[PDB]
Order: structure tokens, then sequence, then C-alpha cells
């Protein structure tokens, strides 16, 4: 008395293939993004901070292939999703992979994060200028749908002491000349 007709006909196939990419060496080098700047690649993120806003979005911490780095969406961003999935996307959307349509470079202080997150100190070994590298989230979408975490994100460095960072966006400027 076997039951259950077979899944084939009435169902589908999925194969979904993507796989995480460095793109934050060749972003400085190559596309040498500045201050308008939009391409297409894959984030994720390891911490969120909810907050009372109930947006399903906030400030969060991300890690890329090279670096780690603190970025927010904004909101019209934050209503994309919403009106997408109508679900929460920092829940496990942002976890998977995100790709990012526009964003914009900023700069943080030690005070900057410090409201941004719970309370994450950064340390710059003695800085007057912000040496943070902060991205801004105008509109994203969910790249690829399966749940990955980015379990290498431990092996990877960080930017506070990457010279290249600082040198890109600090040693451009730093006397006033006046």
């Amino acid at each position: 008395g076997a039951m259950g007709p077979p899944s084939s006909r009435d169902a589908v196939r999925v194969t979904a293939s993507a796989h995480m990419k460095h793109w934050l060496e060749p972003v400085l080098c190559e596309a040498g993004l500045g201050h308008n700047y939009k391409v297409d690649k894959v984030l994720k993120v390891l911490r969120i901070y909810p907050r009372s806003n109930t947006l399903s979005s906030l400030p969060l911490c991300l890690c890329d292939a090279n670096y780690k780095i603190l970025a927010f969406a904004n909101y019209k961003a934050i209503a994309a999703f919403e009106r997408k999935e109508r679900r929460r996307v920092t829940q496990n959307l942002l976890n998977s992979e995100i790709m990012i349509h526009s964003f914009t470079i900023r700069f943080y202080n030690d005070d900057q994060v410090q409201g941004f997150f719970d309370g994450l100190k950064f340390k710059q070994k003695a800085s007057l200028f912000p040496g943070y590298l902060v991205l801004e989230i105008n509109d994203f979408s969910m790249f690829n749908r399966d749940q990955l975490i980015l379990s290498n994100a431990g092996t990877i460095e960080f930017l506070y002491g990457t010279p290249r960072y600082i040198a890109r966006f600090i040693e451009q400027e730093f006397s006033d000349e006046e």
C-alpha cells in the first residue's frame, strides 16, 4: 500500500552556483572606487544589532573576503527587501549573500563606531583622523538564496593596519595648508 506520488513533473530543478570572491583588492586598485561609484559584488554579514525601530535593518558588522568593515543600509535599501521578501532580512537573509547595487565610502572614528554598535572598540594606534572604512547600502538585493556563513572570517585580517587603505584615503590629505 504505497502512498505519495513522485516529485518530477510537479517539482522543479534547482542548481544555484555562487562562490565568495575577493573584490576589496581590485575595487581599490583595478576599479579605483571613490565618491560616486556603483558595482555588483557579494557581501557576508556576521553580526547584526536590531533596534527598536522595527525596520529589520540597522547598523551591522560584516566581513568581506580580504577584510571586515562596518556598513549600514539606507531606508531606501531597507524598504526594498521588505517589498520583495516582506520578511526580516537581518535575520538570515543578510547572513547568506547580498548584492549591493550602489554604495558610498565613508570614514568612521572611535566614537562613531561606538554608537554604531553595542560598544565595539577599534584601536587605531593613536590617531587623530578617522582610519575606518565604512560603506553605505543605498540599495541591495538577495544574490544567493542558499544560507552560508563566512567561516574564513577568522583568518581574514583587519583594515585598521592596512597601509593601502590608510594611504589611499588618509595620506591623500592631512594638512590644512592654510
